[PDB]
């Protein structure tokens, strides 16, 4: 999996180690080893949710299979509950889209996983 | 629906209640509360449009349902139109990608829309 | 084509004619007119890869079609070596993501592509 937080949030407030965190419990959640996974943080952004300049974020996961309802409902909860812990966003702040890839339409090491 | 927008324009080129006036917008634009409504803007970005480094915008609208030909149309001349009036981007200078989300792929809450 | 590029390399790092090489090259490599093409790249990105804060990208390409197996391992290939080239980023430190879209998702100039 990759996941890509974008969030109001200051940089300051985005806590040492954080990027690890997240690498170690999507590597957990997902079942597949830490060596695969990435992660992408942009804080200070100019954004809103609901009309609020309150905290929010906008984030994606993109994974090979591994995508479905319950798997779904499952990383939610992971990853607003890392956001709420860590940034102090409120979850129902936070929008998360998740992307099923198919291996032949993602890239990497000059070539595809297909 | 959530909206982002990225662009070369300069940030203090961006109008104070740009954030608020694309909420509302949208939220007219698509029959939806504004409690809903995420909206995003990057500016200062190194991007070029057809080899040209003028204003342009790289865009994006998710929905969960309401995308489709004639309302991605409507969309297009009513987001160019912000971009060209706010922001002075040229309409063909502007990309829009519309995403039709399932329920189930939008994580929002700790849980999913599904 | 419409690429962007995320990347923890700092923006001092990023070489002059960068986006216009890009441009070209996308150009040379998928045929379409270079006055069509968008290219996008966003530096100084806090991201990890495998765990590691190493150089690494996050990538997509759009595109109308013309996304398939072979063709986006060439992508990959051809924007792979311009990220080893120019930014001094392994391949395999850099995720692309291949999107096919519909020309009826797809907004320009007031419309879309349909
Ligand atoms: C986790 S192993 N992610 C690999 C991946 C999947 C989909 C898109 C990009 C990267
Ligand atoms: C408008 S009600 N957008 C809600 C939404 C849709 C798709 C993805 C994130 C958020
Ligand atoms: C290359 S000609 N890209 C045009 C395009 C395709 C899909 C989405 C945005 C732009």
């Amino acid at each position: 999996p990759m996941f890509i937080v974008n969030t109001n949030v200051p940089r300051a407030s985005v806590p040492d180690g954080f990027l690890s965190e997240l690498t170690q419990q999507l590597a957990q959640a997902t079942g597949k080893p830490p060596q695969y996974i990435a992660v992408h943080v942009v804080p200070d952004q100019l954004m809103a949710f609901g009309g609020s300049s309150e905290p929010c974020a906008l984030c994606s996961l993109h994974s090979i299979g591994k995508i479905g309802g319950a798997q779904n409902r499952s990383y939610s909860k992971l990853l607003c509950g890392l956001l709420a812990e860590r940034l102090r966003i409120s979850p129902d702040r936070v929008y998360i889209n998740y992307y099923d890839m198919n291996a032949a339409n993602v890239g990497w090491n000059n070539s595809t996983f297909a």
